[PDB]
DNA sequence: TCTACGACCAACACAGCGCAGAAGAGCTATGATATTTTTATGTATGTACAACACACATCGGAGGTGAATCGAACGTTCCATAGCTATTATATACACAGCGTGCT
């Protein structure tokens, strides 16, 4: 077991409005609204309350971004379709899938990273030049870890809380192994 | 008037003519020779042919080269496809570039 239990800092999630959607007007009417063609094939928008952040394309496919709860990006989901419906589209909601869940915590002790990556080969790969962390690829589940010298963890790649949750369960035993100093 | 010159006589002897023999002038006949006739005999001529050997223009094969003609490599373009590029949120942490400031 572990003392301390992962936080969520954000939540990659899709809808699909059911419409097709003319960026220009939304981009035009809509307070937050950012369209800009020649860099990308979609509208920016960000609301404040939820902190969370909404690209909508022409299909109606919707993508939000940024929520730290699966209850705040469906909230987040609900009150960007309601701002397609008060604009003048009938994007009627009727998918809600959740992609990503990234999460970080600390173990709070130093890491032993070159042991980690030669002890755990074959899902590691530990390349400090490009990046100071290093990459963990768990099997079962698909979860993937970024491991720093501090004891920062970060897990991404959860498709609901019971994968990030039972990977760092299962990444605790294989890091109390290692501890520097 | 008369003196040169011619008649006249004798002797004779040497020229002159009869006679016979020679001889040769001129005609006549016959053989040899050169001249013309005839023919005949070989030669020349226009034009054609053929046989044969050599030489030469003409046709044809061997070789060389410009013009013409072939492939082959390559650049370019298009159809279709797939793979990539770009954003965003977020924790994490490190390395480098760039800019505001200030005080040495």
């Amino acid at each position: 077991t572990s003392g301390i239990v992962p936080t969520l800092q954000n939540i990659v999630a899709t809808v699909t409005l059911g419409c097709r959607l003319d960026l220009k007007t939304v981009a035009l009417h809509a307070r937050n609204a950012e369209y800009n063609p020649k860099r990308f094939a979609a509208v920016i928008m960000r609301i404040r309350e939820p902190k969370t952040t909404a690209l909508i394309f022409a299909s109606g496919k919707m993508v939000v971004t940024g929520a730290k709860s699966e209850d705040d990006s469906k909230l987040a989901s609900r009150k960007y379709a309601r701002i397609i419906q008060k604009i003048g589209f009938a994007a009627k909601f009727t998918d809600f899938k959740i992609q990503n869940i990234v999460g970080s915590c600390d173990v709070k002790f130093p890491i032993r990273l070159e042991g980690l990556a030669f002890s755990h080969g074959t899902f590691s790969s530990y390349e400090p030049e490009l990046f100071p962390g290093l990459i963990y690829r768990m099997v079962k589940p698909k979860i993937v870890l970024l491991i720093f010298v501090s004891g920062k963890i970060v897990l991404t790649g959860a498709k609901q809380r019971e994968e990030i949750y039972q990977a760092f369960e299962a990444i605790y035993p294989v890091l109390s192994e290692f501890r520097k100093m």
